[PDB]
């Protein structure tokens, strides 16, 4: 009745795999066509798809009508400038003059404008959809932000397109003490990953700032998650790390759905639960600590960690330690206290929100 209740939840989540894989092929077709149009613009010359996120991390449990798409764009010779003491928000400057780089049209005086660039990006996708008489793909006129472009394929699939800059540079100094995988995935692996580029997605806190993004590293360490190189590659090594992340994601989803009226949980996201999960992985580096037989025990440790972040109002970004995702400024004290009472109730009543 214990971990077997959770096993039955995970079995129910497999039924939606065929509907999610069908709808992912719908999005890929649309996104691949938009990528060809974006490649025609000399500003979006180096544009490419970044195959990161829940679907590619094999943790896309539910919401077959909701997808998130990422688009990279190589920005060579970059110059960063930390916005205030927000260790994740930066200003994008250029190491060499405007004639050299093609993004020069979006420069708002030595500083790249995220609003000037996202408006061009939106304008291209909009005219591409308008030119094509297909009544299936429709762009929704949103409030702003990033993903600033949100599409609706076949009047059902909502897609969230995000634009990101790729910097093949050394990661910013704010990430110096982040990614604590040395005793789990190894010091060799941490060195290897830190040589890979980092991304910058437009996000305010000055409106012309960009937040650091490591969606690729998150995918890389989720699909190679064990200390043993052969983890989940055979019957004797099937761990429950991904099952736990799936269950934490589903716990937040169902709680958000249950309280979609008194909206306290709308500030919470599947990224908060993913970030907390990576911290639980750092606390439990052995594959012994993630046995398939101990699913109940492992999921309970994931819930307890998340409860501690809500109670202490502290959830560090896995890559930028000084960036507190649960800071009083990003999420208020009352929303965190409300979620704490709901997770405490769920944990105490054998999780009724999962049940049929
Ligand atoms: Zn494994």
């Amino acid at each position: 009745m214990g971990a077997s209740k959770l096993r039955a939840v995970l079995e129910k989540l497999k039924l939606s795999r065929d509907d999610i894989s069908t709808a992912a092929g719908m999005v890929k077709g649309v996104v691949d066509h938009l990528l060809l149009r974006l490649k025609c613009d000399s500003a979006f010359r180096g544009v490419g798809l970044l195959n990161t996120g829940s679907y590619y991390e094999h943790v896309k449990i539910s919401a077959p009508n909701e997808f998130d798409v990422m688009f990279k764009l190589e920005v060579p010779r970059i110059q960063l400038e930390e916005y205030s003491n927000t260790r994740a928000y930066y200003f994008v400057k250029f190491k060499r003059n405007p004639k050299e780089n093609p993004l020069s049209q979006f420069l708002e005086g030595e500083i790249l404008s995220a609003s000037k660039m996202l408006s061009k990006f939106r304008k291209i996708i909009k005219e591409e959809i308008n030119d094509i008489k297909d009544t299936d793909v429709i762009m929704k006129r949103k409030r702003g932000g990033s993903p600033a472009v949100t599409l609706l394929i076949s009047e059902k699939i909502s897609v969230d397109i995000t634009l990101a800059l790729e910097s093949k540079s050394s990661w910013p100094a704010s990430t110096q003490e982040g990614l604590r995988i040395q005793n789990w995935l190894s010091a060799k692996v941490r060195k290897q990953l830190r040589l890979k580029p980092f991304y910058l997605v437009p996000k305010h806190a000055q409106e012309e700032t960009w937040r650091l993004s490591f969606s690729h590293i998150e995918k890389e360490i989720l699909n190679n998650h064990g200390k043993s190189k052969t983890c989940c590659e055979n019957k004797e090594e099937k761990c429950c790390r991904k099952d736990c992340l799936k269950l934490m994601k589903y716990l937040l989803e169902q709680l958000k759905e249950r309280f979609k009226d008194k909206k306290h949980l709308d500030k919470f996201s599947s990224y908060h639960v993913k970030t907390a999960f990576f911290h639980v992985c750092t606390q439990n580096p052995q594959d012994s600590q993630w046995d398939r037989k101990d699913l109940g025990l492992c999921f309970d440790n994931c819930v307890t960690y998340f409860l501690q972040c809500l109670r202490t109002e502290k959830l560090e970004n896995y890559f930028i330690p000084e960036f507190n995702l649960f800071s009083s400024n990003l999420i208020d004290k009352r929303s965190k206290e409300f979620l704490t009472k709901q997770i405490e109730y769920e944990r105490n009543n054998e999780f009724p929100v999962f049940d049929e």
